DNA sequence: CATTAGA
DNA sequence: TCTAATG
């Protein structure tokens, strides 16, 4: 957690550095495992050799290690912060819509600054375009402030349009974060579940409304069961607009809400943990449905679910406020 | 790990 | 169709 970071840390950047600048989805895995193991041991690494008993860990990696336990540095990771190509595709890279495929894509053909995006906007599609369109923006936190105003104006409509819809804005801001990325929309209504055909313009009707009023200003994808937006806030009697902001939301079927609804508030490791509790408590849990586990080895059955609580209950666990989802 | 664009 | 990009 400490004891080995610059040794994952270095591994961490090598890694990456393999999967984007060069396409070595080898390698890239290689220093992802070594990193991850490494990052497991109780002890401060001392040398290669030391390291290199390590599962993953071969020649090529302690190698590595050795050259920066010596030195506190390491000339391949010094040449590749250096070079210019590489340093061009992390940054592309950034834009909204922008792989590495893409991002070598460009750069050979010598797209390397934003502004050279700019110049063609043509070699660009509607996405990447908008990704481009609001690059500042979308770099930018978004403070509970806006969320909660946001969020009051999604629900707005969302009732509005027809009143049997149940929307959930998830994540962080939902677990009581100071700011957040993006706002996520997690929807349902009762007409539609597992098996009931679909009904798109479930999603759809919705879509339109907050498009309607304004708030949407751009769909970077629409599908019928998830929209892939930018929203924002009405500029006030202005002298002050509001910054362009990533917006998703994702029709469910009721009988997978809570489920989900679960799972995207999160935390990662709350998550994770209260996963491994059902586990032992006789179940099995993941993003839309928890189902009682048979000793076989295996087992199906999805349980009926009514709010967080009944998955809560299931486990046998106690109800945590999203507030305290935090592990 | 699944859902959308696009080509 | 596959392949990329987002989450
Ligand atoms: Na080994
Ligand atoms: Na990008």
């Amino acid at each position: 957690e400490t004891l080995n970071g610059g040794i994952t840390d270095m591994l961490t950047e090598l890694a990456n550095f393999e999967k984007n600048v060069s396409q070595a989805i080898h390698k890239y895995n290689a220093y992802r495992k070594a990193a991850s193991v490494i990052a497991k041991y109780p002890h401060k690494i001392k040398s290669g050799a030391e390291a290199k008993k390590l599962p993953g860990v071969g020649t090529k990696i302690a190698e590595k290690i050795d050259e920066f336990l010596a030195t506190g540095k390491l000339r391949k990771l010094e040449k590749i912060r250096q070079d210019d190509t590489s340093s061009s595709i992390n940054f592309l890279t950034r834009v909204s819509g922008i792989g590495p495929s893409a991002a070598r894509k460009f750069v050979d053909e010598g797209i390397k600054t934003l502004e050279d995006l700019r110049k063609n906007e043509d070699k660009l599609n509607h996405h990447q375009r908008i990704g481009l369109k609001y690059f500042g923006d979308f770099e930018k936190r978004i403070p509970r402030e806006e969320m909660l105003q946001m969020q009051d104006i999604v629900l707005n409509e969302v009732k509005k349009v027809d009143s049997e819809y149940i929307a959930t804005v998830c994540g962080s801001f939902r677990r009581g974060a100071e700011s957040s990325g993006d706002m996520d929309v997690l929807l349902t209504h009762p007409s539609f579940t597992s098996e009931s055909t679909k009904q798109p313009k479930l999603l759809h009707q919705v879509v339109e409304q907050l498009q309607k009023v304004h708030f949407i200003t751009d769909t970077l994808s629409k599908g019928e069961t998830k929209f892939m937006g930018v929203c924002q806030l009405p500029s006030k009697n202005d002298e002050k607009e509001y910054p362009h902001r990533r917006i998703d939301i994702r029709l469910i079927p009721k009988d997978q809400y809570y489920c989900g609804v679960l799972y995207f508030t999160g935390s990662d490791i709350f998550n994770k943990n209260m996963r491994a509790h059902a586990l032992e408590k006789g179940f099995t849990i993941n993003e839309y449905t928890i189902r009682p586990l048979g000793v076989t080895g295996v087992a199906g059955e999805p349980l009926p679910v009514d709010s967080e609580k009944d998955i809560f209950d299931y486990i046998q666990w106690k109800y945590r406020e999203p507030k305290d989802r935090s592990e």
